[PDB]
């Protein structure tokens, strides 16, 4: 047995869990864009549907990770919501980077004339 190797050493690394299932990603974009191909559920949409600000990005998030719910229900909702509440917005785990993403950047001005003209065809 010439091969001998035998380490246990860590590595400072961060991972973020998934809301409805336990899978963890090295990033959070990882794990949305996972949601959309598996859970075929896409958070920036809830953003804009619920639209969710700063703070209610967060309590969507928690939600999940506290409640968890399914895909269906995700979809199945109305006010008040289900995340319509501020112990959520506690970080229900450790480190969380879903919580930490810029929802901000999903917020977009629609003032430029960009391709302005709906129903053009
Ligand atoms: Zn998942």
């Amino acid at each position: 047995g010439s091969s001998g190797s035998s380490g246990e050493p860590a590595h400072g690394r961060q991972h973020t869990p998934c809301l409805f299932c336990d899978r963890l990603f090295a990033s959070a974009e990882e794990t949305f864009s996972h949601c959309k191909l598996e859970h075929q559920f896409n958070i920036d949409s809830m953003v804009h549907k619920h639209g969710l600000e700063f703070y209610g990005y967060i309590k969507l998030i928690n939600f999940i990770r506290l409640k968890n719910p399914t895909v269906e229900y995700m979809n199945s909702i109305y006010n008040p919501v289900p995340w319509e509440k501020d112990e959520y917005l506690k970080p229900v785990l450790e480190d969380d980077l879903l919580l930490q993403f810029d929802v901000e950047d999903l917020y977009e001005p629609v003032s430029t004339p960009f391709s302005s003209g709906p129903s053009s065809g």
